[PDB]
């Protein structure tokens, strides 16, 4: 295994998701007008989200559904669909990174919403209530 | 500020460092023979370390030296030198990513050691004992 104990795998994936959320939420705040929009900071965030999105799958090792985690056990009996949702997150984050190189606000919002749908769609099925 | 409270900034930088350490340590384990060396996994790790190294500086916001943190207060009275160490970490991680595209083991070890010196050199000065 890549981790000494199961708790290390849980902490790893949780930390990657938390960092993803900070960067993704800053993009959302800018698009929603909650803070000033800045195209360079937006692109920096999109790069961070794309890089961070490659990290958490590693942490979903067998046997790491016990203890202090919000990951449902059915992740590991439906692992093919789970992995496919994670892969789609990657593609969507790559599209948002590409969109961040342009200044078309509607295309930015559209690409952002596709990533957001990836986050929520996986959570609704595979994260504890 | 990019963070709602100081504890959020602390958690952010701590999480980025923790993820960096997992990826960096896997490269070290492979170079030291503690686990089988794999050039593709090594390159994946080098990319992750380079991406993650761009994240933690954001978290060192003014006033976030109180509470549950190992960051010393002198980070903020010596912030120029601190930032310069972080920038050098970036350059070193970029060099290790470039080295990971080749199969020269001595050059890989040399580039890895330069990053490791960045980690320890900053810790020795700016992280609590
Ligand atoms: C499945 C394919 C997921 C996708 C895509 C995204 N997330 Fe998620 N997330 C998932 C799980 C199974 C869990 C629980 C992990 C655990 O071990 O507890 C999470 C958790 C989070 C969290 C909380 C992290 C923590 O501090 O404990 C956050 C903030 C989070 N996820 C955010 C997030 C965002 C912003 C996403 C899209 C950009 C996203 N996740 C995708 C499963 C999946
Ligand atoms: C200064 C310029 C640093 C460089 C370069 C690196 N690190 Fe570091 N690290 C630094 C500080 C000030 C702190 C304390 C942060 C806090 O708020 O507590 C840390 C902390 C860590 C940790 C512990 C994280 C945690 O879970 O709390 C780790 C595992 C860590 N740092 C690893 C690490 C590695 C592997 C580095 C090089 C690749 C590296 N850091 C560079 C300051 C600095």
């Amino acid at each position: 295994s890549n981790f000494k104990e199961a708790d290390d795998a849980i902490h790893y994936r949780q930390s990657a998701f938390s960092l993803m959320a900070h960067n993704f939420g800053d993009m959302g705040a800018m698009l929603k007008g909650k803070k000033p929009f800045d195209s360079e900071i937006f692109a920096m965030r999109a790069q961070n989200v794309a890089a961070l999105s490659k990290l958490p799958l590693e942490g979903f090792i067998p046997g790491s559904d016990q203890g202090e985690t919000e990951a449902l056990a059915k992740i590991w009996t439906e692992k093919s669909d789970f992995d496919a949702k994670m892969k789609t997150l990657q593609d969507n984050a790559a599209a948002l990174l590409l969109a961040s190189a342009s200044d078309d606000k509607k295309l930015l919002k559209q690409s952002f919403m596709q990533v957001a749908k990836s986050c929520k769609g996986c959570h609704d099925v595979y994260k504890k209530d």
